[PDB]
């Protein structure tokens, strides 16, 4: 699949309003991950203890791991569909030394949007929301197909 320049513009313009907070934005959709799907949590072994909302706004931890997560994120999106590189690594670490099924990278897309539906509505209309999960279907697709490629099907 292939994205429209309208449909990168779309996404690029909502991602700048996240980068303005990124460690704010990583909170957010790391707790409504581990909410909506607490089995994720238990992939984390340096946060798999926490058990309530309020340990998880106050861990130092999390929200570096967060601003982690979404810089790596950030980047990918800004290739614009050419993001073979960044991948390879990706890829290889979430398929052989987390061990990440495809079924999760689905979660926390849902929680992704659930967070800038929810933070930016005036930059996330239903336009804005097809090109983002759009761009987050093709990171999935490309990500899974590096997962066959490696030997891991999850
Ligand atoms: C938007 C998709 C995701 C991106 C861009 C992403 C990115 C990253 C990055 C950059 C790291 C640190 C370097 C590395 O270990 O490769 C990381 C670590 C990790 N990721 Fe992800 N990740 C994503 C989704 C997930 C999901 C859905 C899970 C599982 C629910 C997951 C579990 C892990 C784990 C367990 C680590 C290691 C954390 C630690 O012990 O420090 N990741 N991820």
């Amino acid at each position: 699949m292939v994205l429209s320049e309208g449909e990168w513009q779309l996404v690029l313009h909502v991602w700048a309003k996240v980068e303005a907070d990124v460690a704010g934005h990583g909170q957010d959709i790391f707790i409504r991950l581990f909410k909506s799907h607490p089995e994720t949590l238990e992939k984390f072994d340096r946060f798999k203890h926490l058990k309530t909302e309020a340990e998880m706004k106050a861990s130092e931890d999390l929200k570096k791991h967060g601003v982690t997560v979404l810089t790596a994120l950030g980047a990918i999106l800004k290739k614009k569909g050419h993001h073979e590189a960044e991948l390879k690594p990706l890829a290889q670490s979430h398929a052989t030394k987390h061990k990440i099924p495809i079924k999760y990278l689905e979660f926390i897309s849902e929680a992704i949007i659930h967070v800038l539906h929810s933070r930016h509505p005036g930059n996330f209309g239903a336009d804005a929301q097809g090109a983002m999960n759009k761009a987050l279907e093709l990171f999935r697709k490309d990500i899974a197909a590096k997962y066959k490629e490696l030997g891991y099907q999850g």
